[PDB]
């Protein structure tokens, strides 16, 4: 039945709650060499014996860990992504859901009813890993804007807002005709460079700091804002798409990609949820659909523009001078 | 992917969050009497104009309303089920993770290390009231007493089912203000009657039926098993012991329901937590009843029975 389904959502944060607190307690990690025992798990993890059994066999009955003669190991999602260490680990997402995220939406009623963010501005390793994980999903992203776009038509590409390079970097190690430039505010600069060494691009990839409310981008053929317009009130994200299309040539394209609510906003759950993680964390943040863009686009003076799906909860509106 | 379900449970308390918000502020029980357009919405409930089509939208997103030219609508099952004020609402058990379970499992973590709890309906429990009355023949006893009886429902519903039998309600005193209005509201007279009483302190009322509703995974296994042995003092030659609970499943690796059952039991008691068909027959065997039985009740709630 649908009232089933419904309450089922509804008391969601249950099982939610567990995987985070698994992930925070770095669980899988201690099931990477192989399967432990409950007794065993139980004292690497420091729990008491009274829920520890209880705890693991919800993880089993979730489908996030797997028993056999009363010894646990991991599935493969979890020995893939939410084993520490790895190249691939996820598991940062959930700790910082587990230690932030949480309760920053038990406040969801209050910034509902003030329309105020309800975070910091109300009021170590976990920050590393999930950076780590930010960059993962940013590399599932570049991959896919690698793809999507016909990059052989442009010869330079601009990323504003770069933060450490991620997309930037994988764009130009697909395509290696291309020279790159990462636009950010100067504190970002040591973190971009850390990725621009490794990433062996040299002379190809270039970081400008700026602040984009006060000077005008870098002139290339593509520009890219990923998850840009979003953390801004609007007549400050119409105000990036007016320097965005002063800085493009004639055929040059903007590159705009968020978790976008679909059109007809009755579709797009993630989308619509990260609108409210923008009322939570911003004064002024929204999320919004593709032909909202293209609205604003066509304001700015953009010839045209469409909307493609690119990746995971990601869509992107591209335009072209 | 799996990793791709892994995350969605993961990040699961946002459209949960979504929900319980919606349910706290009766958001459908103001869309009861007809649809309405957001701003006329977002006037009643008193929402910023930031977000609130925002959180609309994402209710029919989540699929839980509808709307069209610009108004919304309660979906029918929202309508049928979450309507307060209505026998049949199942919101309860909405408001009250709204205002204090959702919080309370954020401290999961200190539940799991310390082992200690960190808290310091009538409908619900009327479906599990309307399968009991038909599971089990209750024309072969004459007398019913629920041990643990809250405000009644259960012990209510098995004598308006069955009219011949006699039934006695055992809880705390502080309970039988509401026992008492449900049993004036039911019009049973002579035939239904409360006892207060502890049942850690005293002799459990004697009947042929006794029942356990949601009553053992309270308490810890050596009081668990004292309520059995108290059961089957109380008890006839005959008589039946009645148990109910969301029954971990003997595996332990099926029933998520039960197993959040018992990370509840965590939090919310100093020694309470769900078990399995299979140990709930091995306390009732110990305890000298002479069969026992496991079925399937109502959805996630199943049932013990054994004979003494
Ligand atoms: N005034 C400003 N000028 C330049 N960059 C800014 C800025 N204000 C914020 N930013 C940058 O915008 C980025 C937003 S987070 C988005 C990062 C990246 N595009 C991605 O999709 O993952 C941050 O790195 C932040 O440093
Ligand atoms: N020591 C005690 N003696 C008698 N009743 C007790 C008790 N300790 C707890 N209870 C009762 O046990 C009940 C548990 S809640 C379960 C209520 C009912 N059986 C149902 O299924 O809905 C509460 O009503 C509480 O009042
Ligand atoms: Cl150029």
């Amino acid at each position: 039945p649908a009232i089933d389904r419904l309450l089922q959502i509804a008391t969601g944060f249950m099982a939610s709650k567990v995987l985070l607190v698994a992930a925070s307690l770095g669980l899988f990690t201690e099931l990477a060499a192989g399967p432990l025992r409950g007794e065993e798990l139980r004292a690497r993890l420091r729990l008491h014996p009274r829920s520890a059994r209880d705890f693991f066999d919800t993880l089993v009955a979730l489908g996030v860990l797997e028993r056999t003669n009363g010894a646990y190991a991991n599935t493969p999602a979890t020995a893939q992504y939410l084993v520490r260490g790895k190249s691939a680990y996820l598991g940062g997402l959930l700790e910082m859901s587990d230690a932030r995220m949480y309760e920053l939406w038990g406040r969801l009623d209050e910034g509902l009813r003030t329309g105020n963010p309800q975070n910091e501005i109300r009021t170590p390793d976990r920050l590393d890993a999930f950076q780590q994980a930010m960059t993962g999903l940013s590399m599932r992203s570049a991959h896919a804007l690698a793809e999507a776009i016909d990059w052989s038509a442009y010869r330079t590409v601009a990323d504003i807002g770069c933060a450490e390079g991620t997309v930037l970097i994988h764009l130009l190690e697909r395509h290696p005709h291309l020279r790159g430039t990462g636009f950010d505010l100067a504190a970002v600069r040591p973190s971009f460079q850390r990725r621009h060494e490794e990433s062996g691009l040299g002379d190809r990839l270039a970081f400008r700091a700026g602040d984009f409310f006060a000077e005008p981008l870098p002139q290339a053929d593509a520009l890219v804002f990923g998850h840009i317009l979003s953390n801004w009130a609007l007549p400050k994200a119409k105000t990036l798409l007016r320097k965005a299309h002063e800085a493009l040539p004639e055929g040059g394209i903007v590159v705009i990609y968020e978790t976008l609510i679909d059109d007809e906003r009755r579709e797009n759950v993630p989308g619509l949820l990260m609108s409210l993680t923008m009322l939570l964390e911003t004064p002024g943040g929204f999320e919004y659909t593709g032909a909202d863009c293209r609205e604003w686009l066509a304001d700015a003076g953009f010839r045209e523009s469409r909307v493609q799906y690119l990746a995971g909860p990601e869509s992107m509106v591209i335009a072209t001078k």
